[PDB]
This record gives C-alpha cells, structure tokens and sequence, in this order.
DNA sequence: ATCGGCTTCGC
DNA sequence: CGAAGCCGA
C-alpha cells in the first residue's frame, strides 16, 4: 500500500542494478529520486565535463522511468534531510539504495539511514558498484590487500555475479502524492547553465545508459580482440571510453563483465583471449582502488607513508601553471594537458606520463595533480584518480620504485610518429616527429611554443637527491 | 617462514 | 637487469 522509493546517486540506470531489483522484488510502486547535492556539485574539485554528463544521464534516467510506469523524482539540497522528508510526507515503507566507497557518501548515507530508521523507515543498502564487496575480497589473514598481484589472484578466481533483470510495470504516485510531496521538488531537471556549468567539449561516450550499452556491445565486439597492445597508443582509439559510465553506473558492472567474458568466449585466437582478459584486468584494477578507499578512507588526505607525508615539495607555482596550461615545453605532456582541458578525458598512458612529469620533474605536491584532475575530468573519481596519482608518486603503505617516466622514451615508444602529439598540438604540425619526440624543437620552429621548462634529466636526479636524503634522514 | 613476485620502466 | 623493501601464501 506504500510505495518504495529508490534512492540513485552513482547508479544512473535501470537495468542490471541489485538495489533496484531488490526494491522491484517488494513493490511495484518503485519511484526512482535523485537528490542534487550542494555538497557535492559547488566542491572545488568539481568539473563541468562531468556534471554535464551526469545531467545527462539524468535526463536519459527521467525518461527510463517515465516508461518503466513510474517517474525519478528530483530533489535538490542536502539529502539528510530532504529524503527522510521525502519518504515520510510520502509515508514510504522503505528507501532503497546502492552502498558506495566515498568517505562523504558513507557518512551521508549513515546519517540518512539513521534518520529513516528514527521515522520509522526501512532503509536498504546493498552493493551493486563492484563485482565483488570490500569485505568479500580478503587475505589469507582476512586483511585488506595493499598489493594488486594477490588481490588479482584472490579476485579473478571468485565466482562471478550474474546481471540482475530490469524493472518493469511500474505503479506511479497518485495526484494526491504528488501534492503532499510537491513542496520538496523540483519542478523540472535543470540545466547544466541552471546548475553553473558550461560545457561544449563532447565526451568519450554520450551520457546515459542507452549510449554505454551501446558502446560497451561495439567494443566487445571488435576493438576489445586488440586491446593488448592497442591500449598503450594515445594516438588509436583503443580503449572503451566508458570511464564516464562505469563511474556514474550508465552501465552496471556485471553486464560489462558478461559482455567481456562473452567475447573471450567466443574469441578464436589466443591474442584476442589474451586482450579481453587484461581489459577485465582493468576492472579489477578499479575494484581494487575502491577497495583500498573503503578499508583505508585517510588515502583521500593524502600520502599514507610517512616518508611521503614529509617530501619536500619544490611547489613552484610557475612551474604548475606552465603544466595546467599545456606550456610545458614537452609535446607528450603538453599536448595530453590540451586534451585533458579541452575534452575533459585523458588516454591512460598520458595521465601516467602527465603526473609522473608533474610530481618528478616539476617536483610539485601531487595533491595539487590530483585536484587539477578532478576539476577537468569528465570520469573523475576520488579512489581512481586518487590511486592514480599515489602509484605516480609512489605513496604506499611501504617504499614502492621510484616511478620516474622519460617523456622522450614514452613518446618514442607510445606515440612513435607524434600523431597524437600533432593532434593535440596542431601549431607543431610542421615540426618533425622526431623533435616532437624528443622534445628538442629549434628555437625559431617553435613559432611562440615554450622551451622546455625543466631538464627531465637534471631534475631526474635532483628529486633522486631529495628522496634518499630524506629516506636516509628518517 | 622462506621466498616468488611486485601494471603501466629507464638505460 | 636493479627497481624498495616487503607483501602474501
Ligand atoms: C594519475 C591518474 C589519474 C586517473 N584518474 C582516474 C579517474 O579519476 N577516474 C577513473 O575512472 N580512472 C582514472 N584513471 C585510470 C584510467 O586512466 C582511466 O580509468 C581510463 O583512462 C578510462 O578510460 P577507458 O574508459 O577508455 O578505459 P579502459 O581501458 O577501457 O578500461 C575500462 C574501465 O576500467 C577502469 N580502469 C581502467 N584502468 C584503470 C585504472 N588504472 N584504475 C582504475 N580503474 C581503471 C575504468 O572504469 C575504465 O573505464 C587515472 C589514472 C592515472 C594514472
Ligand atoms: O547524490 C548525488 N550524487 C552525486 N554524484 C555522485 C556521487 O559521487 C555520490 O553521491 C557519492 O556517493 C559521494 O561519495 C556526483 C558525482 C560527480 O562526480 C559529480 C557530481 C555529482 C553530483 C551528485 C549529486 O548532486 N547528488
Ligand atoms: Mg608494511
């Protein structure tokens, strides 16, 4: 007699959602709401590439709903105390959810839950994110793991989770509902002007969940055969392009994983089968980085070891202005900072290279990096991007090899003719491969372009010089 | 507990 | 071919 209200936040889709088909399972008075964040959206480490997607998968989201039988509801405000208004106004029997690894989404959540079980409400957390739960994937110790080679071990040998059904027929609120709840929504989803943001640089994949199943079925169709070795180019489209997707949950983490096993089930060769299983390597790597979040939160502030928590960092503020702004003097690294701002998403290979070249040859607190991500990144995710600017820093739980990227040697390996590099850098068309490559362009080809702004060597053994110092003085 | 193994590499 | 010490079975 009371509906159910589903409470979506980074599960922007309908289909193969446990939280969902849970709440499917109770009622089929099942009324989606998504509650816009203050907290979140006005962040400094916000990026409008990425609110601009997820607006757009709001309004694919609204329209899922409205012919699931149903309607999304939008709230906007802080939701600690706009759903447990929501779902009494409404006299709800429970609110349903999907379990997240983000300290402020933990924390909201226990606060929202509190506040439902004080009102009398049921409220269901379950997880739906990842293949496997943060408690699921143990050591022989029942500890968390800190390395990948054993959490892969641990993880790829578990059993699979199958995609869970879609709802449908769904039993919309009365007039009468509408009206006692009227004063918490929003009339209509608003802009991304509406919600102070610009963006016109396209993304990696159309929001919503109807253009990530299409993009996850064309590469697994064919580009997926070729991931190992197309996936090192910057320059080829060899990757999938669903960051954007898997982060906001456009497409639900077990329909990816039976599309990809689907593929290797049907590859003919072993370099296919091979490519396919290190594209599902990808998503463990992604699992493992929310893991680690979730059992060790303190990763958002900063470096865990106390040797980094003490390095001394240059932070030359010229220095990082010259790498946000692509005035770098490194085509490899300047041209990657163009597509980064411009389009608000970076090939892998580049965002290693990026933040190898910030953090050791700029020597600048990679926290400033991390930050300057999140702002442009349409795919930004705290545990991700936080685990990738950790391993470029090399800030673990213990001494980890000093990472040190040779932007020639990346170049010349992974972008051998400067097609992206050209791309990216259309004022160095002119230039030979081989200079862009090597980054020695004659003062008068360089028509206004930077000199490099660092020696990569020079600086390579000063930052040397500042970590055994330290290591040896502590 | 000894010991294989440690995403992404420079030289 | 040494990575930085040490995780993980
Ligand atoms: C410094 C740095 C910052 C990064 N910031 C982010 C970030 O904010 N958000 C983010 O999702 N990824 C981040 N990455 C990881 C990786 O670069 C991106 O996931 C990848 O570029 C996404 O593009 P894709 O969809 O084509 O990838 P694919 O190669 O198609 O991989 C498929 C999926 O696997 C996951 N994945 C792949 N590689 C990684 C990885 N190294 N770590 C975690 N998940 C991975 C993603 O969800 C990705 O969409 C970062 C890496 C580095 C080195
Ligand atoms: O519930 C929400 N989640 C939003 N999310 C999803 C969250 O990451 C989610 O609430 C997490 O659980 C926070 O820890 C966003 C994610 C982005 O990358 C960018 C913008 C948003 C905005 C919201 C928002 O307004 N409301
Ligand atoms: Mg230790």
């Amino acid at each position: 007699a009371a509906p159910i209200l589903f409470w979506h936040r980074r599960d922007l889709r309908l289909s193969d959602n446990i939280g969902l088909a849970a709440a499917r399972a109770q009622s089929a008075q099942l009324i989606g709401l998504f509650c816009l964040d203050p907290q979140i959206l006005q962040s400094a480490d916000m990026a409008p590439a990425r609110v601009a997607y997820l607006q757009g998968c709001l309004q694919e989201l609204q329209q899922r709903y409205q012919q699931a039988g149903s309607r999304l509801l939008l709230l906007q405000g802080d939701p600690q105390h706009l759903i447990p208004q929501l779902a009494q106004q409404l006299q709800a029997e429970a609110v349903y959810w999907n379990q997240d690894i983000e300290p402020y989404g933990r924390d909201r959540d226990g606060q929202v839950a509190a506040a439902l079980k004080t009102a009398g409400i049921r409220a269901v957390q379950l997880w739906d994110q990842l293949l496997h739960s943060p408690d699921q994937i143990l050591s022989g110790s029942g500890n968390p793991y800190s390395v990948y080679g054993p959490f892969w071990k641990n993880w790829q040998a578990q059993p699979k989770p199958t995609p869970v059904a879609t709802p449908t027929e769904l039993v919309d609120l009365s007039p009468e509902q509408l009206t006692a709840i009227a004063p918490l929504l929003l009339s209509e989803l608003p802009t991304l002007k509406q919600l102070g943001f610009d963006w016109d640089g396209g993304f990696p994949v159309e929001p919503g969940e109807t253009a990530a199943i299409a993009r996850l079925q064309e590469f697994c169709d064919r580009a997926i055969a070729d991931y190992d070795p197309q996936r090192n180019f910057p320059a080829e489209a060899g990757t999938s392009g669903l960051s954007p997707a898997l982060k906001f949950g456009a497409i639900g983490i077990r329909q990816a994983w039976q599309a990809a096993s689907a593929a290797h089930a049907l590859s003919r060769s072993d370099e296919a089968r091979n490519s396919i299983r290190v594209w599902q390597q990808e998503l463990a790597w992604r699992e493992f980085y929310q893991h680690a979040l979730y059992h060790f939160p303190s990763l958002a502030d900063g470096p865990y070891r106390s040797l980094w928590q003490q390095f001394p960092w240059e932070n030359r503020e010229a220095l990082f202005t010259a790498w946000t702004q692509a005035q770098t003097g490194y085509p490899i690294v300047d041209a990657a900072m163009r597509q980064l701002t411009e389009t608000g998403w970076m090939h892998n290979r580049c965002r290693m290279i990026v933040a190898s070249f910030l953090t050791k040859d700029l020597i600048i607190d990679w926290r400033r990096g991390e930050q300057f991500f999140m702002q442009h990144l349409v795919d930004g995710d705290l545990a991700a991007n936080n685990g990738g600017w950790q391993w470029s820093a090399s800030s673990g739980m213990d001494p980890k090899p000093l990472r040190i990227f040779n932007p020639a040697s990346q170049a010349k390996k992974f972008d051998a003719t400067a097609t992206y590099i050209k791309r990216w850098l259309p004022e160095l068309r002119h230039v030979h491969p081989k200079d862009l490559i090597s980054g020695e362009i004659t003062p008068i080809e360089r028509r206004g372009y930077p000199a490099p702004i660092v020696n990569h060597n020079l600086r390579q053994k000063q930052f040397k010089a500042l970590y055994n110092q330290l290591k040896a003085a502590i």
